[PDB]
């Protein structure tokens, strides 16, 4: 349930078992041939993290359907046994499957967050043979969604990259350990130079010992103390954590033989009325939709890349992105605390739409989304996704809002029923009750969207301009601006978290065509005056960021070419447009 | 001295600290205030390990000058302070000074070795400030070669890349521990099932203690046991590691409380005559020089570049590359070993040729190379170099061959008087008495070269086609013959290095310029003809494997583009030419 980010602590190490591992493709005998006990026959060498699809030629290879099996040695020596021994998964693609000599000691399905398992009693003095196994495999049950019509068929717009995706680490704490903490605040923002009270509170498990909790600021200065598993600090003239000007106090959280500190950022969240409101002053989201893709990482975790993106939108002048189309991985989660950008983080519910493909068939009957017996199987695990996320990302000062879904199929019958008990878990769940939205697909309505009911903010995906409308970017303005100005009339604020337009990266004219670099500017340009003349709009988040892998088709021209910038992060022309745009506009009181 | 892989062990630990560090540019006043002892103010974020110089915007990162300064808490339970604690620096570029609590506690100059240092009797239970600054300053004195005309003037063509550019970790030891491991190998091919036998030595430091010596197959089977420092084992039928087909034996070496695991391979490298022989068959190398050059890491280590790369060479077909012009991680150097791929370990030992950059003047004389007093300051470190190097990769089947110097002045005064030294402690100081060379730059002639002399196989860098008589391909070939012809009068085995032509990806013509990938094709077509011609040519090297960066300049289209393939390794023409020329081309035999 509760998961939080390892660390280097007086009282836990930190076991990195990143490297070149063993690796094997499954061929179907390989659970029947007990692999997993036996080390790996004529193998192949694989660094872990990352996603394999890419990192090896030929289609048998990026095309596989199935499973694979990482192996590899780990040791420990008996002096730290006396400390407990977890094995931490930052996230495996899709489903786990770990061994440890041959026995089965842990599964996950959920391919975009963090998973463990103890050690203590499956650890056998000397070398071990560590088996994971990985799956790729995604149907009407998984989320994200795949297809009906041997391979996967991917109900959504990016590559099926699988593999250990984020690290593999191995932590220790005491047998009486510090397992979650929960940190809200309540700022009062009457005062000249306002200050505020921090609410914590932390769960352990020989449970019961002294419980101290000091709070330092980001020079290192001690501030105040407190005792109790529930406690409270009054930072006065407190410095408020802000977008684009972050700043994270520190929190030591001593208990029993037992340390962890947490960075924490002081700001509030709270819509009101057709504005969205973080330290009660009007925001306006700068920035874009953004996927975890790197050549040839795939899908896999990325630090170099992360703080280059972060250096790109500080130079465009963005504040915010969203995690398109799953959770990132904790480290850029991390940076954008201490970075100030504001995030959208968002689960791995994409591809519940049932319309896309043609559609799926059974008795002659085109099947709808939410039918029980033949349409998606995913509320039981999109569940358990809300509860991994929020209990992941709670005290994440750069979190402003959650994402239940991507471009479900939020019009129609079932839809209200499905999301209803998603939204009431995460606004139970959310420590700090923060806003709660969906991506709405092209062809909602304010009248039809079940989102207009359950979202503090109403987020859309449009495409006037491109897949509706394009070439014909004056008629597509005007079904912009006429859709827009319904949406109006919820009183609820409305930002766009998808539009953009496919432009390869060298392709040029003075009068423009669909797919050049000029095209791509005047689509934004049309989109963003029909944006500006609305008061409730309050963002707008290009797509994409950057140029990324797809499944091929006709209609993705290598890859998804929407970015902003190309895939290795070099700016297309619309990448200077967008900056002085963004540079001409504030994050606070745009309206 | 000696340096062993840091891995996972029942007797030592691995905590890798790479992540995201504070991080503060050097504004002259660093050292004054003392930043190392204070935790840096108004900060930045960096990831660790990687190259910083493509991580922000700006050229005022980028092109920065001088010194860096990397922060971060670290932190041991005392429950391992039984152990020794040992901070191993995997390489950083350049000059490293590493503070801990505000007391300088190392240094090394030398920016792509690994370099340690005990933390013991610094280390003060709680969080510790741990501080390793970074200078990027190149001169006369250091190797890579710094030129003259407050900026750097790379003496050599690839960018100043700094930094920590591989990972800084931690690890453990019983307080008498291994230290270093060496192994030999005398095989025995006269027999029908040729059998071998491996000479051990293992040193430490309570020194007296137990030495047990065990030898596993790739599998895992147990294959025989040995006591001593020092040992032997009669493998019989053994599997002999080959290029392209690579087998590795483990070796666990327990002593005292100490268990350390090496892969080693099997091989025997000779030359003979016209002929390069592995395993006492006549080799050809098929493949490249190589940068550890991506984006947007820079010089920093990708693991998964690493594997990708290897992929595309047995894609190509491809058998062997240099680490040009600077050893590269141990973490490649492992992969080469599992993989089967032929390296030629090289120095930093680039830009010592002084006639570069229309040269430095003194006395309105022009400075040669060598000169005492105004030339280069580098014996003394060239020689730490070569130590550092052999002690690192003695044990790696893969290396085949030492590189001493990259493009010297080597047919100048000084010039023999200034390698011999550096021979000799390369051929003394390589258990396995391996090939030593130097790669000979354009204008050495087979008469004039101090290479003819010191080296076991000669190395060409050669540009027939591009700088030396380019785009008039037919008058080239005549220029290549004639040296080439020249060269077989030593009766050595001749290779080239490098050749190539700069190609941007995407110009193409029918009847080909420069510039465009029909040019590249033709220039290498006109060259190999000419290879073919000479049985003592024992190797082609094309120069680069891939698009790499390099210092600005007129001559320079946006870097390095002699790759094979583009920057993010995607094939230009010439990638499928050489693919279906080295397809139709052995490993052993082609003379
Ligand atoms: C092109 C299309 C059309 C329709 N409608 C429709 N199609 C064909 C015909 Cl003949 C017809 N009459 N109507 C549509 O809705 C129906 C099918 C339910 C959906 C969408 C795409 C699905 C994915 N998106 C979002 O944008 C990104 C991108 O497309 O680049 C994705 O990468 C990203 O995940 C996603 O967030 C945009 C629309
Ligand atoms: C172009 C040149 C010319 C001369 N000679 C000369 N220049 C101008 C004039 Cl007017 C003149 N009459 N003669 C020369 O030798 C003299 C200067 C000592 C050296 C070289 C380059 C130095 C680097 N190399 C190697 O190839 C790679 C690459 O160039 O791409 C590098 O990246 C790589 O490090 C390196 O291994 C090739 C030659």
């Amino acid at each position: 349930n509760a998961m939080l980010y390892p660390v280097l602590t007086q009282s836990r190490l930190l076991s990195d078992l990143s490297g070149v591992w063993n690796f094997k493709l499954d061929n179907g005998k390989g659970f029947e041939e007990k692999w997993y006990e036996k080390p790996l026959k004529d193998a192949d060498t694989m660094p872990v993290p990352a996603s394999y699809n890419d990192l090896k030629e030929g289609t048998d290879f990026r095309d596989h359907y199935g499973w694979v099996f990482y192996q590899r040695n780990i040791s420990v020596p008996e002096y730290v046994k006396s400390q407990r021994i977890v094995l931490r998964c930052a996230a495996v693609t899709h489903y786990a499957m770990i061994y440890l000599n041959g026995k089965l000691i842990c599964e996950h399905k959920g391919g975009f967050l963090p998973f463990e398992v103890e050690l203590n009693d499956d650890l056998q003095d000397g070398d071990n043979l560590l088996t994971i196994a990985v799956n790729n495999v995604i149907d009407y049950t998984t989320l994200p969604v795949g297809g009906k019509a041997p391979q996967n068929n991917p109900n959504f717009d990016f590559f099926n990259y699988c593999g250990i995706t984020r690290p593999v680490k191995i932590y220790t704490t005491p047998e009486t350990y510090i397992n979650d903490i929960t940190v809200t605040a309540d700022i009062d923002f009457t005062k000249e130079e306002p200050s505020a009270v921090l609410n914590y509170n932390v769960e352990i498990k020989y449970n019961n010992i002294t419980c101290k909790v000091e709070l330092f600021d980001e020079e290192g200065t001690k501030l105040s103390e407190t005792e109790g598993s529930e406690g409270t600090f009054e930072i006065s003239n407190v410095r408020l954590w802000q977008p684009l000007n972050a700043y994270l106090y520190k929190i030591k959280v001593t208990a029993g033989q037992d340390v962890y500190t947490l960075p924490y950022g002081v700001r509030s969240v709270r819509v009101d009325g057709t504005k969205f409101l973080i330290n009660e002053k009007p925001f306006y989201f700068k920035g874009y939709g953004k996927h975890e893709d790197t050549f040839p990482n795939g899908r896999g975790i990325n630090l170099p890349m992360n703080t280059k993106d972060i250096s790109i939108m500080k130079w465009q002048h963005a504040n915010s992105f969203r995690t398109s189309h799953y959770p990132y991985s904790e480290e850029m989660m991390r940076l954008c605390d201490e970075e100030g950008i504001v995030v959208i983080d968002e689960t791995t519910a994409v591809g519940v739409n049932l319309q896309f493909g043609g559609g799926a068939n059974f008795g002659g009957e085109r099947i709808g989304t939410f039918d029980k017996e033949h349409g998606v199987q995913t509320q039981e695990h999109h569940k358990d996704v809300i509860r991994d996320l929020i209990s992941r990302d709670k005290n994440h000062a750069c979190v402003v809002m959650w994402s239940i879904a991507n471009e479900p199929d939020s019009a129609a019958e079932g839809a209200y029923d499905y999301f209803k008990p998603l939204y009431d878990l995460a606004r139970e769940l959310d420590p700090q009750k923060r806003p709660c939205t969906l991506v709405s697909v092209q062809g909602t309505t304010a009248d039809t969207d079940c989102s207009s009911q359950l979202s503090d903010v109403i987020c859309l995906n449009r495409y006037y301009g491109w897949y509706f409308g394009g070439p014909d970017l004056e008629v597509s303005e005007t079904g912009l601006r006429k859709e827009l100005s319904d949406w109006g009339k919820l009183g609820k604020p409305v930002m766009f978290t998808e539009y953009g337009a496919d432009t390869v990266s060298g392709l040029h004219d003075t009068t423009s065509v669909m797919y050049t670099e000029e095209y791509q500017v005047e689509y934004y340009e049309m989109n963003n005056k029909v944006f500006d003349e609305f008061d409730f709009v309050v963002g707008e988040q290009a797509w994409n960021f950057a140029d990324f892998a797809t499944s091929q088709s006709l209609l993705r021209v290598q890859g998804n070419k929407k970015g902003l910038f190309t895939r290795d992060r070099k700016p297309k022309m619309v990448a200077h447009y967008f900056r002085n745009r963004w540079s001409a506009i504030p994050e606070f009181g745009y309206k």
